[PDB]
């Protein structure tokens, strides 16, 4: 590579020995099991590049890692990148077919992966061919990335390549029939930690992450970056907590005793922890959380902020960095009754530094930002995939009209506070009074009965579309269509006719078809109704 | 401008457009003059935009700005940069020659000047050749750059270009013999805004700039972007407060009546505001302070302390953004007594993120980290000004070693506070123990009737340099040579002999040469001795 | 593009329009469906070409096909290519998932699908995503491709481009866990009708593929071109029968009522024929027949010359063509014996024209040519893929040492005869002294009760690996393995030990895995022994 000292290359090595503050005795705790200084968390960086130039991994080479949030990820979030290799994050929650599929498309040659995952690869380890080492992880003494790394001097010059040289990699599902890889650079993370530390940290008092944080992820790490927050806490060199596999009781207790202040997952592990027995005796006082990957439900974060949680949501994708909103409340907004401020905290958020935000339509035409005009959301940022890795039509549907396509249709307020209402493939197209099937699934989710609603809608010859409704009910406490439509009818607003209970059509289900992320597959209910 | 939608470049007009947080309600305020909405400074910008297009001014060109801190200024900051125009700021402050050769090395194009400047413009307008057009700034409504804003609409698309377009640039006078003229790219002023917001506005409680400040300049905005914090304040979308022509009693009453919480200024004008008559009266309890430019006295610092000022000292030159170090006090530091937090606050600072700074010798060997160890520092960082323009021999000597050699000797502790002694230029070369003309300076400063010390060195034969010091001294109150020699001896440290007793040869001197900025002109000095 | 037209092209539109004979009333046939002349041909290559183009397929794009050997697949050889675009041949005997997989990664545009592969379609129909239109074929009046050729005219200009664009694209299945896909440009498929019509027809009497002859590919139109013959037989203008789906009765009734005399197979195919209560009465004296994809058993081709089939073996693969080596005789080895002329005729066959042939070890040191010492075919030829489609690690390893890795061992003699002995994957490593696993199978398949045989080789700790073999058997006639062991011993030749005894090991086991193919998949077998 021609350096030049003049031309500045925005590296992740100048995310780690170029922080906003170091303090070289700071902690790294990965859970029980271990903890070290940030000076040994550099010292083992720079191992960790030396072991794998001995392993032969050259600029341009992907590494896997299969773990779970450990210190071991964060030294593979550094030192990885920082020799001109691709750190390829592999969806451990994803099906064995789905990771061998993504192993064979990114074609890595080196794979990281824990113990415990070692079932997964025994199902798909003859079907690789692709991979030429194999490092065990584990908890203790044994693990083969800590002889790797003891047998490599502490001293290490990490190289100066192109700030475009591609950084990190993973597959999102979605709904493209297989996994689709997106990446990113080393400018665009950069960029991403400048923004996304411009944006929280300068807020007033409430949803600071700050020098004087102690940082404790609950998203996974191979989750967009773990939505870019360890490089961000590693940037402000807080003390930094990794709880390993989440169990609801370990994770309260690094809270407890790690005095831990920032952290961030979805909804459903906030509920879990909010809903575990020794979280009651527990002081949240000094804990704030940001909800981000799905909706924050507003009786959720009323309960978090009854126990001193300063709970705000988030939005972003794989795709987008991830972080493109954060809800950032004004001094006023604070001052607001529980509910209030629960319903503000609920939004989608505003959109971060550097992020040109918009909803457009069908033809991309910039909807008024009103508080009830829908559109897709389409962004610009400095931290988007320009395309899906090896795919050309998926990755011009992405990019079309110069924007990238989030796929999520919201609503954007007068002052700038997004609210995602549902999907873009989700659209009940009921002549042109497109109508969400989220806001139906949550009518019809209050239900006595009801135990989970997944509205679909199938073609209509008057309408187009008409939202056909599956409703799994409580055991042995059955309720029939007719007393679904009663309860549904009577609500605040709907479609075309009345209350829309001519085309509602609920049906009793026994299961609702999910992905092997957890989320509804809707394209599989479409195969049993259409 | 081949522009992809994907590929995303780092402009100013991001700055404006996605920042942090935007108010369309909050306040720009020129004093006790002119107060408008940031909505209305938006429409103002576009405005400007489009008459500097009618006026001519293309991609490329040079528009020259003679201007007090203004609303003005900052519609320049960005309107003049945003359509792909330079932003020439011209210090006001240097001889009308020096503004002159300014004027003609960067070719302006157009020259906003303040009608207060125009007797600076009447003795070299007939010099000047270059420029087609002169618009006469007034604060009242005969202003001519308000009347060609209301012509205009408030309607613009800014252009998309490449992120290394040169957007500002600016003239420097250092040692150089004529004035030398540094340049930043929309992507250096992008990442220098990124960078410090990072830095600053993260720390726990003490040195914030964040969204919920008031914002007020005392640093002249053709002083190196004004530190480039008016686009930090703009990026952050908080009120703003914009003097004027500095008086002490207008910046104490707009300080009081605009309830301003974050100024930056030279350490003069922190003594001058804090020697005012009616700042005794005033409330500095909520005022954060940040003293760059020239070192912060510890008395003045201690001083500014006993008022509940929040000040803290900063870092930069003209070539380097400017922002390279700013101190960050951690809250152990925060608990420290008053004598304490002084010192650690008149320090030169931690260097900010994504800055790597080193001391080196003549060598450039990297010196150690200890508090007493004293060489030259260089640095890299994102915001560096590749070289000088139309320049070339002062500009690699600039970029000497692979690293921007910024003049500065200083040491950085164990713990990263760098603690600038003196000039490279002003180094004492006593044989191998080269000590700080500062040092010697502030020793002599303490005497019962001393003015103004300046310590030149003039060649030894046996020591190489031998520290001539000259002195000014109260009216009427006569000190003799012998008297200063007394006085400067006994004191803490000496080079090679004693106390430098017999090298010291103190001379009075009537008056001491110095710059049209104000800085001690010590070539001057040597003409005089050697 | 810059057609210079000095500067000759090797495009398929070449092979179409400027043949070797061309009578326009020769016929094309689809088994019993339809008929139609060479004339009819053309338009409706030029008609097709329309409907493309107005089905917005533009040059570069992926066209899909998934039919029978039919008339419309010979339309789509040709007029898919010429216009540019590439022609996707899907493997229909694939898995359904296989199938998805090819046609994601392929990425095709339109897909032509016979109506009995529409089962397949609906299983992988809602995660294809990339189609934009499904053309249904059928064998009647009501099919799709009919109706769109039909609104079409018969003239077309088709264009001029490079050579080296790609014309066809399809999938093997091969080891790798996921299917490959290998490309070929007009260049590559021009230069191989064009040295293999240089090898066979020029023959003396035996072999021959002549202007005078009838063509029945037996061969899917899948499968690597249909081993590039339709073309070939297209170039010649020779009578071509296309049979449709492969049944034994359909196909011996084509042989007979219109006179075939050139068809090419897979040996089971032919045994398949051969086996047919029907074929005992027809005349075969006229019809030759090429054996490929496979080993020749010695004594189907003694069968079949028995009936005065001019039966000869040839050798290709996915990668290379296929065509690399077809058996030819000499006038004097035509005067031998049925059984001599039995062994030569089953020969892997002497190197086509234009096509440099080795056999090399692991160093790549091209072996001897003698009839005993076996190594790896490397081959050089016009018309080999240059890598694998979207792939590198497999694509280097394809084209290790500058030569294409065909993947399988092989003696070639000192007159030119290559003989396969098995696979590089199926090679024993006993100790220096590697021994086939086909030899084995060949020997345990004589025994009495014995049905299908797969030696597979597991480690040993002595010898490295010992030929483990499994055997199936006849119902309710179980054989020990004690037994196996007696019938495999005292055998001609055998490896380090007596007989390998000791090593063999047999274990009767209740089936072989097999690939969607039909081959033996070892690796499975692998999974269920070490
Ligand atoms: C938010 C933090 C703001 C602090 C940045 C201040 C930048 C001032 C730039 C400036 O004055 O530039 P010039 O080229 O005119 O002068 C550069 C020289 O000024 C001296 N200097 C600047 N800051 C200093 C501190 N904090 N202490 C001691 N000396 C300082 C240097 O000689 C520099 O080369
Ligand atoms: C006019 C002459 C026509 C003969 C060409 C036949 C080409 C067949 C291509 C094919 O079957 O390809 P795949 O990638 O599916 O399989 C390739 C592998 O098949 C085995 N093979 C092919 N021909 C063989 C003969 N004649 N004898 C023994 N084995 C054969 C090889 O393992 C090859 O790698
Ligand atoms: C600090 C701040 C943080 C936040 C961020 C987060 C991010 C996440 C990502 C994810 O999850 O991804 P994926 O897997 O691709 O997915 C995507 C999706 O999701 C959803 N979401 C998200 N977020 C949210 C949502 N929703 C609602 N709300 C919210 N917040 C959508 O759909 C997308 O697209
Ligand atoms: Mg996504
Ligand atoms: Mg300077
Ligand atoms: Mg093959």
């Amino acid at each position: 590579y021609v350096n030049d000292p003049s031309n500045y290359q925005l590296l992740i090595k100048n995310l780690l020995f170029s922080p906003v503050a170091f303090n070289p005795e700071q902690e790294i705790v990965y859970a029980n099991h271990r903890r070290h200084s940030y000076k040994t968390f550099h010292d083992r960086v720079r191992q960790f590049a030396n072991a794998l130039t001995k392993m032969g991994v050259k600029k341009g080479d992907t590494v896997a890692v299969m773990d779970y949030d450990s210190h071991r990820y964060l030294e593979c979030y550094f030192a990885i990148p920082m020799i001109g290799a691709k750190l390829h994050m592999i969806n451990v929650r994803l099906s064995p077919e789905q990771i061998l599929y993504t192993i064979d498309h990114a074609e890595d040659d080196i794979i990281l992966i824990h113990e415990e995952f070692l079932p997964i690869l025994d199902q798909i380890k003859g079907r690789i061919d692709t991979v030429t080492r194999y490092v065990v992880l584990r908890d203790d003494e044994e693990c083969e990335y800590e002889r790797l790394l003891e047998q490599e001097s502490t001293e290490y010059n990490f190289p100066d390549f192109d700030e475009n040289t591609v950084a990190t990699t993973f597959y999102t599902t979605g709904t493209t029939g297989f996994p689709k890889g997106v990446f990113f650079t080393h400018r665009q993370l950069v960029l991403h930690t400048m923004g996304i530390l411009s944006t929280i940290g300068t807020n007033a008092s409430q949803g600071r992450l700050h020098q004087g944080d102690i940082y404790m992820p609950i998203t996974p790490m191979f989750h967009v970056h773990a939505w870019g927050l360890p490089y961000m806490a590693t940037m402000l060199g807080v003390k930094q907590v990794y709880p390993g596999k989440y169990v609801p009781d370990v994770l309260l207790n690094l809270i407890e005793q790690e005095k831990v202040t920032f952290s961030h997952c979805v909804p459903t592990i906030l509920h879990l922890l909010l809903s575990s027995p020794k979280s009651k005796a527990m002081d949240f006082s000094g804990w704030k959380v940001v909800i981000g990957g799905a909706a924050l439900p507003k009786a959720l974060c009323k309960s978090a902020l009854e126990r001193d949680i300063d709970v705000f949501a988030g939005y972003g994708m794989s795709e987008t960095g991830p972080i493109l909103s954060i809800v950032q409340l004004t001094p006023e907004q604070l001052e607001l009754d529980v509910d209030q401020q629960a319903e503000y905290r609920s939004k989608t958020g505003k959109k971060v530094a550097l992020v040109e935000a918009y909803i457009v339509d069908e033809d991309m035409n910039k909807l008024p930002h009103d508080g009830e005009t829908a559109g897709e959301i389409v962004v610009r940022a400095p931290w988007l995939t320009p395309n899906y890795y090896k795919d050309n039509k998926n990755s011009k549907a992405l990019w079309r009209g110069g924007y990238l396509h989030t796929g999520d249709v919201a609503h954007i307020d007068d002052e700038g506070f997004i609210k995602i209402t549902d999907r873009v493939k989700d659209m009940i197209k009921i002549s042109g009074e497109w109508v969400s099937s989220l806001e139906l699934e949550d009518i019809l989710h209050q239900h006595q009965s009801v135990s989970e609603v997944a509205v679909i809608g199938m073609p209509h010859n008057k309408w187009g579309e008409v939202p056909l409704a599956l409703v799994t009910l409580k055991e042995d406490a059955q309720v029939t269509e007719k007393e679904l439509l009663g309860f549904a009818k009577d609500f605040i607003n709907k479609g075309i006719l009345a209350r829309e209970a001519l085309l509602l059509k609920v049906k009793i289900v026994d299961e609702i078809a999910k992905t092997s992320v957890g989320k509804v597959d809707k394209k599989e209910l479409r195969k049993l109704h259409l």
